[PDB]
């Protein structure tokens, strides 16, 4: 892709409801020009799809938890283990990362109690894991994964 | 909001792009009706906006890193930080968290020089931070934070 | 409940030995009709009874502990871990908490020796348990466990 | 005291609201006697005095935690500290520890926003604190620290 | 033992080789009355021996090392532990601590060679350790132990 | 030295009372030999001077603690502090050792109280102190510092 | 560079004193081909020199240490002290690591007295260090830094 | 090895190609003398070889870490997990150290990718292993492991 499609997307991880018009004037390009450059970063790969934004507060998503999880060593078990963390209803997240060489899981509730039964008391089940850290988010400063160009 | 609009949601946090008729038929409600529900929900702050998803890899974000700031406790140290966390180019996230009682940053930077020119260079002039943590992010296991209804 | 059956549980938490007549008189309400809302809090598990307060340092409760116990995962060796902890003599706090995500459990002793006959040689023989440690209190600044209304 | 009088105090950690004449025939001595003893208790600061054991779920104290706070070297700031912890609405219990050398602080909440607002807020600015961990309670498996007696 | 028996164990911590005319001399007693007291002490197990001080750095004793040493749950295998450990030539010390609730062994060797040989590699083949951390001393600033009297 | 000085000092490390005539004997020279051995030993430092063992237990030393304790960087804030630590009354062994890069503090004290009041808010106090953790010894299964010949 | 020169660099890397004729025969190029891709690699910066491999045992190295170094946040201070950190004598390595975010220093020593003085002393009076942990090197599995092509 | 050695290997250890006759007039010493001196040195096994210094950043080694193992008690899984350690294509430091007693590997990759092949997969399927800590090296301020003489 060239800079005018870094254009394009610069407006699409914002508002993906803008009509051909509108972008066609910022950008300066043809209306048909734009069309095919946004039909071809979708067959490309580049635009995954479009998602509504949806306030996890109007879903009454209250209690949301970032979690530590280390795994046990040997055979396949830190794979395995990824792949299980990442089938937990309410997870959103799951990342492994070095430092604690361990994985990081993001997730949301409505409450301590849908916490336990979903996350916790599964997680809590799980043979290979070593040891859990489960840090509760009490505030949220700024979350917007879909800004990747600033 | 009822049933039915959690019904909409959970197909608009996945394909913000389907046509009218193609919810109605699957929802089973009058296209209008559909509308007007949809239309509502913007009103009413429960959809925030509609995004287009871009693959990061698509972007050379290849330096992916979450990284835990203490900081400094007395006047408005905590609040104050958290918001030039926020405002550093790269970082879509920032919670504080409990446990660690701490400030935990996602970002996103296409190599190690960057991340280093644009976040760490940056937050290691911050006088009231007492400690950093990076985690580099090796696998990203799982990452959809547009799904707020499993 | 109401706002006065609060000023009424407001007074019962520090004294629930004063007489219908003198909390009818602080609060302003007709004796049959304090003594109703009592019986009423009573039967609906607000007040769950009535306990004397006595002085630790009288029954020579010198040895005052408090440690964190991280459980095996896998199986149920949490809830199982919990309920041992609990039924240990001298034990009379067991809480499972985030962030450690571990057991914190609360306990007194007239001494060393007793402590370690009575709780840690027992937890030390607990195989399920990973890790303890046990935080000796020197001063006990508050301990008021009975309010509950600021 | 004597043996007599733990017998006593072993119910009366249970139930302030048992009747002389219950008290005396379980225990095999002259209500006039027991009255006595009981009074005596009192007078010697044995028996602290009498509270109702409101059940904390009823008053919607949901939020419970548990946060070490570590303290700055030097002057007088440590013994300080625990006071102004102390003073702090919602907080019961304030302990000084060895192990990790600093303050384990036990408090109650009805929500998250309440404990922000009240207790990490007003923690956040006090200059001397160095470092501070708060556990999230989740699961309350005992809570009576009336009893005394095993 | 009494005031008198305070003031002979002063000097003998210091000074076991010190005549009996001497000490008699400083205290103002009898010189038969102090063999009495230092024979009852003896019997007593208050005195449990007199040992010459030998100065380590003579045996070339030079890698001084700080170890602490967690064991496995379950069985007896703390007691164990603690017991294999006091076996090991070098060792002087060995105590069970709260806090971080392990063993912490003080030992001294001629060289790095021989910590290896005779307590690191021991210690490594013990499988109820669960984790060791050896503080290698770089600076003794005060090692009196024979004083117990200040 | 030679072997015979180290046959000598493997005996006078545990038995600074016996007579010449029975080393002597134990050992194969001449009485006058040893005389003259054991006074060039005293004379180079090698044997330092005699103690009496007194029993810790008879002199009531039941609060026994080890304490890590940190210190500033710059000035001159580590060496003063090792100073400070060496002067405090009941403290008998202070060494800094790597690893944690800190001191380790062996003290005795006849209760909590003294620990608190001759120890623990006296270290308070020191404003080039970071951090600090006691250790409380629950149990001692070895502590012969005057063994240095196995 | 090609393939070609990653086979002479392997060599290289390993003996950097193997004539032109033994190195042409070994990788089948003409001498005089050979002479101009390494007067290439020298001249693009590929090959920085070339070095005796001294063994340290030989120079009695045998204080060998790896030492974390937390920096001051704020102004300039973790870039002054990584400088400072690379000037003193013995040390030999200094990076910036992520995961604990702080620098690494490896350094040789003949003696511990030789590291205090040289390394720890120095270290100590930095005021912008925040805390330094050093791990002593007792056994050397490896250690073959010239080795870039496996 | 006399004061001479020690001229020859401090210019050695920065420039093996320097030609005899050079050395000889730096040093003052017959070129004879020289060749004989070098000819020993390297016979005693105090230079042990010569090799070229490649530069990392040639060969795209962009990827550079240092990780802790720990390993497993018991058997012989401390000394076989480290030779494991260093046959690791890439791994060119592995020492086994104190304070953390444990493992520190050091090693260099073109990319993550190779890095999660070669290493940390590799790692990550043996079973002795208890814990893992992967620091990922972003700044190399020096790294000049063949200076041994400053
Ligand atoms: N330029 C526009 O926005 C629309 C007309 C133009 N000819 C096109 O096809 O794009
Ligand atoms: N039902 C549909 O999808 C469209 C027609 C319907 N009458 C409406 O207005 O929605
Ligand atoms: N008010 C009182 O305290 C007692 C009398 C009142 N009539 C009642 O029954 O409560
Ligand atoms: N024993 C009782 O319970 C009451 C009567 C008895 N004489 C007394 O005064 O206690
Ligand atoms: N007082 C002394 O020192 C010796 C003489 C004294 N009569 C005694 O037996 O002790
Ligand atoms: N050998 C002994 O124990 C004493 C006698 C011997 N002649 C000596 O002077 O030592
Ligand atoms: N091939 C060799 O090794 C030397 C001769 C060849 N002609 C050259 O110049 O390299
Ligand atoms: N001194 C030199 O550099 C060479 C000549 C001298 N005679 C020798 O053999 O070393
Ligand atoms: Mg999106
Ligand atoms: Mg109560
Ligand atoms: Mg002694
Ligand atoms: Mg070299």
């Amino acid at each position: 892709m060239d800079e005018i499609d870094l254009r394009i997307l610069k407006i699409l991880q914002y508002n993906a409801k803008y009509s051909l018009d509108e972008i066609a004037r910022e950008i300066r390009i043809p209306k048909s020009t734009l069309s095919y450059r946004i039909k071809k970063l979708e067959k490309d790969g580049v635009i995954k799809g479009y998602y509504a934004y949806i306030n996890p507060a109007s879903l009454n998503l209250d209690y949301i938890v970032i979690t530590s999880v280390k795994a046990k060593y040997g055979k396949n078990y830190h794979v395995e283990l990824g792949n299980k963390l990442a089938q937990i209803p309410g997870v959103w997240g799951v990342y492994f990362v070095l430092g604690d060489n361990d994985f990081i899981v993001m997730a949301r509730y409505k409450t301590r109690e849908e916490f336990m039964e979903k996350f916790l008391e599964r997680v809590m089940s799980i043979p290979e894991v070593e040891r859990t850290s489960t840090q509760v988010v009490v505030k949220i400063i700024k979350e917007s994964p879909n800004i990747v160009i600033f």
